[PDB]
Formats: structure tokens, C-alpha cells, sequence
RNA sequence: UCCGUGAUAGUUUAAUGGUCAGAAUGGGCGCUUGUCGCGUGCCAGAUCGGGGUUCAAUUCCCCGUCGCGGAGCCA
């Protein structure tokens, strides 16, 4: 009923006689003359009253911010005095000659006019998502997951729908469950991933599958995460990482290059253990050109026990930072720093400012120099390329610590002396993660998860040299998210019994909870492999946002909430009736 | 579960142990023929819950509630 959107009107459209669907972005009234700025998902046109049309005049007077109109008028231009450099439809307006309003809006939750609060702006999402930078995002969105579709069927994946009413998958986190009303007692659990049901459409012979789901992990939120998420899911018969990794980094490569106009090139291959030790991550943001530099070896003979403790010890580490111009700091400063570490562990973080390199000890400056000499100081310089200006940190404790505390660090830093190039793309692979992981409980995790194959080994051989077992594991980061992972699974019972029994799972279990796919590897199962994008993550990075929850329509509180519809809720007593369930007092 | 931070008109948010709780935007009624952050005049517009301290609490302390960030947890 509507014949333009408001924001395509152009000097083109002169003459043209239009009726506009929208709504009143803003209403000027000048008495005799009434300039409405109307709205809708394309933009925004300036409609045109005055004393000729009366009734439409008087009318438009009624109007307010966001009421729901309709107007029918005539395209014209604006005298060169008029013109609106700043808007698309700037150079026009529409002369009206009717106005309807099919719904007035009450006063606004969300004033237009100043960045609300979130809690707000969630609990009125919908007002929010009338704003055309967050609409912006979610139409950004759509022009991924067309441009992913058709990728991925061009490459011949077959997009297959998976069940959401399921059995428990493990993918790390906590299921959520859906009791039966019918089999009363028991649940289903709601999909951390598709993961087992695409290998069994591999061993189903569909050869390349794909899937755009939603996935349901229940643990707490951060800004990239939660609990409810989409991940561009694939699965791949007969093909190794390298050519799993090939696909996928085509399929990002050419997502960056229809969105951004921007050419991420080849991307570079690192090592879990490579990652660790230049940047404390597996999700290293390369756009930060700081990196950890050991100096153990350097340390094991001084008399400072912070640094000798764990430079003598197998497990632990020392590891400088070296922050180009950082000399300049604050006490202050460097006291947040040394609080901000401890976040993650750290007892403490001693430093050096060097000031003048070439004055040797009275160059520099360190509560710890005392410690050190004029030699020691001088190779830990070197290393780290030190120069005039620079501040060396260090992080001296268990290898985890020093990593995530020196590798948190390592991101702040850069980010407060603005040393990370934020102008960039850092794209890359991070392979060969160890498979399995300490679960603190004197067993063993799988890091990826247990359906994952190991770099080169037999059963035998990883039933006895677990801890030490590489995966056949691959993560994709893009300037420090880690935004899809996956793996070559393993297609042998004898393996995957191998795994459960690492990861401490007794067959009663391995029956009860995997019983369908021990069974199903005993059916000529091809050798597999897949990997799965964090889609609203993907989109986070193409949108230019830090915040998942603006690229989902509609999010959820970092309590798991949703406050426009103020869910969860309490259940009705009878519901719970048929549920076979009740609450706990 | 924990740490950090915030809680004041519709909204964003200033201040404050005793008083005039300030502003912008927004709302109501005027005026106003080229505005686009319209301008302008008058009117109305608020201190999270329980407890505590205190002569007195929006303000101080504790607890609880909720948003955000982080830890744990979770790729
Ligand atoms: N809670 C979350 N919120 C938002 N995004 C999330 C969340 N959790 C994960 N992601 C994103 O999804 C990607 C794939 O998930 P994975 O856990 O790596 O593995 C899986 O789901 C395997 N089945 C994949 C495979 O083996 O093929 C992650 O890299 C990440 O960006």
C-alpha cells in the first residue's frame, strides 16, 4: 500500500506523487509550517506542511515522536537554501497532501535523543531495534547468512536441520533440560552443537553437510557469549584438517570480502604451543604487536626468589613484556596493572623502565635491579629489542598463570597506550591443541571434545600417553576471537572407548549416554571431519561491535533473562502437574 | 558462587546527612511560514527494597534486587 520507502526518495523521484509508510522520527512545528522527518527501515524523507492543506496541517500537529502515519503527497526538491547535505533524501521533500496516523505512541521508554542504558534498551528492545545502527547490524547479519548459504551449497554441502528435543552432547558445557510430560521422569536435553548427529549424517553417506543452528550451552554470559547461540555448523567425509581448514578459510575469506571489500589474504598457521608462548593465548590478536619473551634461562642463577623459583622450576615460567614506550607510566598506572593481574593469579608483576639504553644500569629503572646486574639486564634488552622509552614487564609463577595473567596484560596494555592496531585483520589458525587437559579432580578433559581424533597415534599408544597426545584439532581467530573451531573425528570404536576410558567414562555410561554411536562406528564409518563458526561472533566482527548481544535480535542478561518479556517465569502449578516435577523448598 | 561498577523526573544523569534535588531531552498549553538538535514563554516532572547508624538517611554501613564487565565456568 505503500509505493517508496522514505529513506529511497532521491532528486530522481521529482514529480513523483508517493505514499509513505512509516513512522515520525521528529516534528518541528513552526506554527504555520510543519516539517515531519517520517521514517522507515530504509531512511528517513522531510514531509512538507503548510497553510494550503488545512486539515493536514492541523492534523500533523497532533503528531509525536514515533506514532505509527501514513502520508500521500508529491516529491519535490529543496531550494539550494533547504538542501540538507546530510541526508541521503536531503535534497528532497514530500509535499503532503494527506496524513493519516494509524497509531499514536505513548511517551517513550527510550528517549531518542541520548545512548540509554542497556537494562533499558533490553527491556524495550523492540523501540531499540527501530534505530538503524542496530537494525543496520541484523540486516548485516542476513547479507552473512545468504552469502554462507550459498558458499557452502556452491561446495556442495547439503543444508540438513537437526533435532533440538535431543540426547546429551558434550561440547564442555552444562545441558539444559526439557522434561516429558508423556514419559514422565525423564528429559530431553537441549543441543550444546550438532555434533553427534553430523557424524551421523556422515556415516549416513549425505557427504558434505552444514547447518545453521542454534546451539544451547547453560553457563554464564560475557560480552561473547550466550547461552543461546548460532553457529554456522559443517561437517565434512573423506577430507583432512588442512582441506577442512582450506574450505573454511575460503568461506571466510570470501565473507570478509563481500562485506568488507577487504582481502584477509592467507592465513597464518600457529601452533597451541607457539600461541601460549608468544602471546599467553589460543585466541592470539595479532593486531597487538607486543609479545611474551621468556627470559628463564636468563634468571635461574639470581638471588631474587620470585624469579628463581620459577625459573628452576619445570612448571613454571618468566616471562617479560616488553611495552614500547611504557617507561612513561604511573606509579599509579603501574599499580592497576599489578592489581589487574592478580585477577588471573599472579602474586605480582615487577617492571623496568629503561630510559637510557646506552647508560647501561643508571639507563634504566627497577625495584628489582638490585637483583639483577649490569649484564643479566643488558641480555633481557637484547631479547626483547628493549629500547629508550620502553617498559619491560614480568610475570613469574606456574606456566597457566604467567600465560593468562601476562597474556590479559599483554591485551590491556595494548589497548590503553593504544599500541594495537585496531586499522587491521589478523586472521590465523591455531592448530595442534593438546587433547586432553588437567580436570583438577586428578582425571583428565577433553579440550575440544571426546568424538576428537589424535594427531597420528593408535588407541594403545594414547591410553598410555594421554596427557602428552596432540589433537587433530584446529581453532580460527580473527583479531583475538576465537570465532570457529573443529577437528577430524574419530571414526573407530576401539578409539573412541579409548577416549571415553581416558576421560574416566565406565561403560554402564558409555552405554547409557553413547551407546547410539559406539554402535554406529561398527557400521563402515568414512573418516570424518568438521567445524563449526560462532555466527554471532562472526557477525560482531563484520558489524565492527564488541557486544554479542548487538548482533541478536533479541539477547539475553548475563543473568540469562530476557527483560522485554521478563522470561523465565514461574510455572503453573498444574503444569508442573503433568511434568512429574516440582520445585525444591 | 565471587570480584569490580552503577541504581535520582518518561529518558540520560548532576548533587547532597538538615536546605532551592540541578540540567538536557522528553510531556502539557501558547506563540512561531523554511526548519532539519528549530526558536521561544508558562506549567507539571524523580531519589531501588529491608535493616542498621543517627536528633536526622536519597545521601552513611550492611544485606537483598537488577544491568554491565570480569573470575570461576565455558572454546
Ligand atoms: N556460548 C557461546 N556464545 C557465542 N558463541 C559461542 C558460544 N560457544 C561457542 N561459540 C562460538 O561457536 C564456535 C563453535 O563452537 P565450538 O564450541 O567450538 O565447537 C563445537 O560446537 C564443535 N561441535 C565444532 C566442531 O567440532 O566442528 C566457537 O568457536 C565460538 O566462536
Amino acid at each position: 500500500m505503500r509505493t517508496e520507502y522514505c529513506g529511497q526518495l532521491r532528486l530522481s523521484h521529482v514529480g513523483q506523487q508517493v505514499t509513505l509508510c512509516g513512522w515520525v522520527n521528529r516534528r518541528r512545528d513552526l506554527g504555520s509550517l510543519i516539517f515531519i522527518d517520517m521514517r522507515d527501515r530504509e531512511g528517513i524523507v522531510q514531509v512538507f506542511f503548510d497553510p494550503d492543506r488545512a486539515d493536514a496541517l492541523k492534523l500533523a500537529s497532533e503528531l509525536r515522536n514515533e506514532f505509527c502515519i501514513q502520508v500521500t503527497g508529491t516529491v519535490r526538491a529543496r531550494d539550494e537554501k533547504n538542501i540538507n547535505r546530510d541526508m541521503a533524501t536531503g535534497e528532497i521533500e514530500v509535499l503532503a497532501s494527506s496524513l493519516t496516523i494509524i497509531n499514536r505512541a505513548d511517551v517513550l521508554p527510550l528517549d531518542s535523543n541520548h545512548v540509554n542504558t542497556e537494562e533499558a534498551r533490553l527491556k524495550y528492545r523492540y523501540l531499540d531495534l527501530r534505530r538503524p545502527e542496530m537494525a543496520q547490524r541484523l540486516k548485516t547479519r542476513a547479507k552473512i547468512t545468504s552469502l554462507v548459504r550459498r558458499f557452502m551449497d556452491d561446495h556442495g554441502f547439503l543444508d540438513i536441520e537437526t533435532p533440538m528435543l535431543t540426547k546429551a552432547t558434550p561440547e564442555g558445557a552444562r545441558d539444559y533440560l526439557v522434561p516429558s510430560r508423556v514419559h514422565k521422569g525423564k528429559f530431553y536435553a537441549l543441543p550444546q552443537s550438532p555434533q553427534l548427529f553430523k557424524q551421523l549424517l556422515m556415516m549416513s553417506g549425505f557427504d558434505r553437510y552444514y547447518q545453521i543452528v542454534k546451539c544451547f550451552r547453560d553457563e554464564d554470559l560475557r560480552a561473547d557469549r550466550q547461552p543461546e547461540f548460532t553457529q554456522i555448523d559443517v561437517e565434512t567425509s573423506f577430507m583432512t584438517a588442512p582441506q577442512v581448514r582450506e574450505v573454511m578459510e575460503a568461506l571466510v575469506r570470501h565473507l570478509w570480502l563481500e562485506v568488507k571489500g577487504v582481502d584477509l589474504g592467507d592465513f597464518p598457521v600457529m601452533t597451541f604451543a607457539e600461541a601460549e608462548r608468544r602471546y599467553g593465548s589460543d585466541k592470539p590478536d595479532l593486531r597487538n604487536p607486543m609479545e611474551l619473551t621468556d627470559v628463564a634461562d636468563l634468571l635461574k642463577s639470581v638471588e631474587f626468589a620470585v624469579f628463581a623459583g620459577p625459573a628452576n622450576d619445570p612448571k613454571g615460567r618468566v616471562a617479560a613484556l616488553r611495552v614500547p614506550g611504557g617507561a612513561s607510566l604511573t606509579r599509579k598506572q603501574i599499580d592497576e596493572y599489578g592489581n589487574f593481574v592478580k585477577i588471573y593469579g599472579a602474586k605480582g608483576l615487577a617492571y623496568i623502565k629503561v630510559n637510557e639504553r646506552a647508560k647501561g644500569l643508571e639507563g634504566i629503572n627497577s625495584p628489582v635491579a638490585k637483583f639483577l646486574n649490569a649484564e643479566i639486564i643488558e641480555d633481557i634488552l637484547d631479547r626483547t629489542a628493549a629500547q629508550d622509552g620502553d617498559m619491560i614487564f614480568f610475570g613469574a609463577d606456574n606456566k597457566k598463570i604467567v600465560a593468562d595473567a601476562m597474556g590479559a596484560l599483554r591485551l590491556k596494555v595494548g589497548k590503553d597506550l593504544g599500541l594495537t592496531d585496531e586499522s587491521k585483520w589478523a586472521p590465523l589458525w591455531v592448530i595442534d591443541f593438546p587433547m586432553f587437559e588437567d580436570d583438577g579432580e586428578g582425571g583428565l578433559t577433553a579440550m575440544h571434545h571426546p568424538f576428537t581424533s589424535p594427531k597420528d597415534m593408535t588407541a594403545a599408544e594414547l591410553k598410555a600417553a594421554p596427557e602428552n597426545a596432540v589433537a587433530n584439532a584446529y581453532d580460527m581467530v580473527i583479531n583475538g576471537y576465537e570465532v570457529g573451531g573443529g577437528s577430524v573425528r574419530i571414526h573407530n570404536g576401539d578409539m573412541q572407548q579409548t577416549v571415553f576410558g581416558i576421560l574416566g567414562i565406565n561403560e554402564e555410561e558409555q552405554r547409557e549416554k553413547f551407546g547410539f554411536l559406539l554402535d554406529a562406528l561398527k557400521y563402515g564409518t568414512p573418516p570424518h571431519a568438521g567445524l563449526a563458526f560462532g555466527l554471532d561472533r562472526l557477525t560482531m566482527l563484520l558489524t565492527g561491535t564488541d557486544n554479542i548481544r548487538d548482533v541478536i535480535a533479541f539477547p539475553k542478561t548475563t543473568a540469562a533473562a530476557c527483560l522485554m518479556t521478563e522470561a523465565p517465569s514461574f510455572a503453573n502449578p498444574t503444569a508442573l502437574a503433568e511434568l512429574s516435577i516440582q520445585v525444591v523448598k
